[PDB]
């Protein structure tokens, strides 16, 4: 297991524009196109991202290319975020994957409400952090995925994904 395999499980792979769990136009492996309810705006974003007229459909290679870009940008974002970087750097490699996963799903804006969880993670108070992480809109809206990510934070193992 690694971050790509982990997010591939959590996000799936769809080659046609679809709406994510929040109702937002998305494609590939959780590549958010726009929060606009306008499908045409989503198609424009898609074409811009891929560099051709896609008419709402991409290939697996194209999906994987966006995925690589998205994972990389997520990590690089964490590293330039003064609140997230010290916590991220305090973690072992497996828990770092949980951090990347959460940011990938919620964005840095989404992680802004997790100050108390972050503190517990940096303190390596794993059970306490796990309890705190679940007290969230995130948990309640996507519980099965959040449970997997939280188990990863709690244990620093891949137990929730090796299935
Ligand atoms: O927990 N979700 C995101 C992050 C944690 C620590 C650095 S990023």
């Amino acid at each position: 297991m690694n971050i790509f395999e982990m997010l591939r499980i959590d996000e799936g792979l769809r080659l046609k524009i679809y709406k994510d769990t929040e109702g937002y136009y998305t494609i590939g492996i959780g590549h958010l196109l726009t929060k606009s309810p306008d499908l045409n705006a989503a198609k424009s974003e898609l074409d811009k991202a891929i560099g051709r007229n896609c008419n709402g459909v991409i290939t697996k290679d194209e999906a994987e290319k966006l995925f690589n870009q998205d994972v990389d940008a997520a990590v690089r974002g964490i590293l330039r975020n003064a609140k997230l970087k010290p916590v991220y750097d305090s973690l072992d490699a497996v828990r770092r994957c949980a951090a990347i996963n959460q940011v990938f799903q919620m964005g840095e804006t989404g992680v802004a409400g997790f100050t108390n969880s972050l503190r517990m993670l940096q303190q390596k108070r794993w059970d306490e952090a796990a309890v705190n992480l679940a007290k969230s809109r995130w948990y309640n809206q996507t519980p099965d995925r959040a449970k997997r990510v939280i188990t990863t934070f709690r244990t620093g193992t891949w137990d929730a994904y090796k299935n």
